DNA sequence: CTGGGACCATGGTCCCAG
DNA sequence: CTGGGACCATGGTCCCAG
């Protein structure tokens, strides 16, 4: 189906300049759950630079996105750079699944 | 492609004519995990009758198709039954979703 | 080989209650 | 209006022991 991410996208734009910022109108007009509209658009708001990360935008989930989205709220910086500086490990030939980048993400936040 | 019921006769044409008749091999083929193809094909198994008693193919799970295929296994006969009826009603007004649908089918057999 | 079962994240819904 | 949280069935993988 369509991404996630690019769902959000969409329901952002949606929401933002054609429903004044009433998630309740946009997941009414989407004939779709208030907190769907959420997760999506929390992933949408991810860096370009982490969906890339994934094979396919599709590999990221619309949990594990508005997840990943709130354990960098105010830490987005630190975020955007442990996504290049893992990118860098990619066009190294580096590779690792949708699952474990999503870990590899999060693990600067966390001790060992 | 989408539908699970469309997957099973999909599934059972290479099961067939192409594997024996040996799930783990069409299995290995798609990679995709043997349940998943016998779910499939067990809600291929299933008289059209009733698959066309749903809004649309997708609507009918893979595994509440396997689910049904298996709670009339040889009783097969009392399912054409239950489901024409299941026609006239829909036809005569009554108008049941998804889940309903397999209830009514499941409720006769208990 | 094969089906059964436990397990899993996911998309999704719906309710609670300022 | 809103998110949080409790829930649910799905598709799916994986191990278990004939
Ligand atoms: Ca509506």
């Amino acid at each position: 189906p369509t991404s996630a991410y690019e769902r959000g996208q969409r329901y952002a734009s949606r929401l933002q300049n054609e429903f004044a910022g009433n998630i309740s109108a946009l997941a009414d007009a989407e004939n779709i759950s208030r907190k769907i509209i959420t997760r999506c658009i929390n992933t949408a708001k991810l860096p370009k630079s982490v969906v890339a990360l994934f094979s396919h935008p599709g590999e990221l989930s619309a949990r594990s996105g508005d997840a990943l989205q709130k354990a960098f709220t105010d830490k987005e910086e630190l975020l955007k750079q442990q996504a290049s500086n893992l990118h860098e490990q990619k066009k190294a030939g580096v590779i690792f699944e949708a699952d474990e980048v999503i870990t590899l993400l999060t693990s600067v936040l966390k001790t060992s």
